[PDB]
């Protein structure tokens, strides 16, 4: 449901996370955790961090954050036609990883939260706007898959 201007906003704003994917997956995964603690339990690998400091040593947590963020970015740059992309990332989320829709939304937060204080800047009200209804419709999407797989969307 974005527009054309909506999806270059967003896109536009991506360009910055593109610039540094690591750093910003890793920024969005401690931001999830420190904000939503329950769900660092969903994740066997990362039991054993104990703070922010730990988090941010950690070589594995960054992977993640790097590989977490390439797959939502290439999402993202399909602008609504991610069918294909979207579909794996429902499966393995749906049933692999155990992932509620409601820590996705949980997720969409911190992905805001990080954009807003690394770019201000760049991210006004209208990119705000428009990385909001994309990331809504990744939720929707997500949560329409889920459904259809058998599980609670
Ligand atoms: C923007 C939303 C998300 C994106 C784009 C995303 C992307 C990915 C990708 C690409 C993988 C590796 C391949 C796969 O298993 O499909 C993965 C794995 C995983 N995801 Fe997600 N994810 C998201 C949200 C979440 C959330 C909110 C959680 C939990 C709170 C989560 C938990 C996990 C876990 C536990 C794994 C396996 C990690 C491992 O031990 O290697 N994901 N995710």
């Amino acid at each position: 449901g974005l527009s054309d201007g909506e999806w270059q906003l967003v896109l536009n704003v991506w360009g910055k996370v593109e610039a540094d994917v690591a750093g910003h997956g890793q920024e969005v995964l401690i931001r999830l955790f420190k904000g939503h603690p329950e769900t660092l339990e969903k994740f066997d690998k990362f039991k054993h961090l104990k703070s922010e400091d730990e988090m941010k040593a950690s070589e594995d947590l960054k992977k993640h954050g790097n590989t977490n963020l390439t797959a939502l970015g290439g999402i993202l740059k399909k602008k609504g036609h991610h069918e294909a992309e979207l579909t794996p990332l429902a499966q393995s989320h749906a049933t692999k990883h155990k992932i509620p829709v409601k820590y996705l939304e949980f997720i969409s937060e911190a992905i805001i939260q990080v954009l807003q204080s690394k770019h201000p800047g760049d991210f006004g009200a209208d990119a705000q706007g428009a990385m909001s209804k994309a990331l809504e419709l990744f939720r929707n999407d997500m949560a329409a898959k889920y459904k259809e797989l058998g599980f609670q969307g």
